[PDB]
């Protein structure tokens, strides 16, 4: 049941950024809309650092690396300084260092990867002859309600991969714990479109347990801060007292 939530305070919020967003909330096979642009929830968009949740599993699931392997840093200089390390795949997944997330999709290899991505049905689930990059500037393309429900689906461990494996991934996307209150997810940002998409998707887990997920969606400017999309994510989850 997807619906319109109650959303005349959040549409303000993404009015005063100056974007046109949507956030999509799902809380026990309930899927509510808020922001400014509902039908972005229904369009697909080029995932960007978002599919490394997805490339993760498949890789730890093939066997393809393990969470204690560190993934060499050749020498050459990356997109980010923050990146010229050596690193494992759960520090890679919290600086979303692509170089590591290309390395694991080329172990992968595009067989196997668009066997998997068919399976899970992620998105459009295409993603062509190029290993490497399909999911920074397609076609790989996931609506914000797929994303969802997808991370919905991991959280609650109910993806179509072993439960290790899962929760492994988990235990990568921690992004901040206060109050009881802990939030896991990924931001991505496809800064190479004509038209460039921001994400944030994740999910809240309450004191007693409980599991709210989202995912914020969101048209990016240049001029903007990368904190914008944690700034309206926070504030919103706020307004509707879900942290």
């Amino acid at each position: 049941q997807i619906v319109q939530g109650h959303n005349q305070v959040i549409h303000q919020y993404f009015d005063e950024k100056n974007t046109s967003g949507v956030l999509v909330i799902q809380t026990d096979k309930k899927i509510n809309l808020y922001g400014n642009a509902l039908s972005r929830a229904n369009t697909e968009y080029v995932p960007a650092s978002t599919f490394d949740m997805l490339n993760a599993l498949i890789g730890l699931e093939n066997q393809k690396t393990d969470i204690n392997e560190i993934f060499k840093w050749k020498g050459e200089k990356r997109l980010f300084t923050a990146w010229e390390k050596d690193m494992t795949l759960g520090e890679a997944m919290k600086l979303s260092a692509v170089p590591v997330y290309q390395e694991l999709a080329r172990r992968i290899g595009l067989d196997l990867m668009q066997k998997e991505v068919k399976r899970i049905g992620f998105g459009n689930a295409e993603i062509g002859q190029q290993v490497d990059n399909f999911w920074l500037v397609g076609p790989l393309k996931v609506t914000p309600i797929q994303e969802v429900e997808f991370v919905s689906q991991l959280a609650h461990t109910q993806l179509p991969f072993s439960e290790k494996v899962q929760a492994n991934v988990k235990n990568m996307l921690l992004l901040e714990e206060s109050n009881g209150y802990k939030i896991f997810g990924k931001t991505g940002w496809a800064m190479n479109i004509k038209s460039q998409v921001g994400w944030l998707t994740g999910w809240v887990e309450q004191p007693d347990g409980k599991i709210v997920a989202f995912a914020l969606n969101m048209e990016m400017r240049s001029e903007m801060p990368a904190s914008i999309r944690n700034e309206l994510l926070m504030k919103s989850l706020k307004q509707l007292n879900i942290i």
